[PDB]
DNA sequence: AGTTCACGT
DNA sequence: ACGTGAACT
């Protein structure tokens, strides 16, 4: 339903990462930027229950090595 | 490991 | 409307 949900699922499929896998990779970035992230929050992202806010869109962009705009976009193409 | 929801913001 | 942990499967 949401763009973020489709962008996360795309990364999960391409890099064979589970939710817990992406969650663990964000941990060093969480302590660094002071932006916490629980597993229930990530779960709602993937399932279009809720969209990430300003701080967590940045957090996930750094973790997955993608741009904030791509993570918020409809586009399928990396850059 | 992943999901739902009352609650605080 | 957003994140979170309790409680859940």
């Amino acid at each position: 339903k949401t763009d973020t949900s489709n962008r996360l699922k795309q990364i999960m499929a391409e890099r064979n990462l589970k939710q817990v896998d992406i969650l663990n990779l964000s941990i060093p970035f969480q302590k660094k930027f002071g932006i916490k992230l629980s597993k229930s929050t990530l779960s709602q992202y993937v399932n279009s229950v809720q969209s990430p806010d300003q701080n967590r869109i940045y957090l996930l962009a750094k973790t997955l090595g993608v741009s904030e705009a791509w993570l918020m976009g409809r586009s399928h193409h990396h850059h």
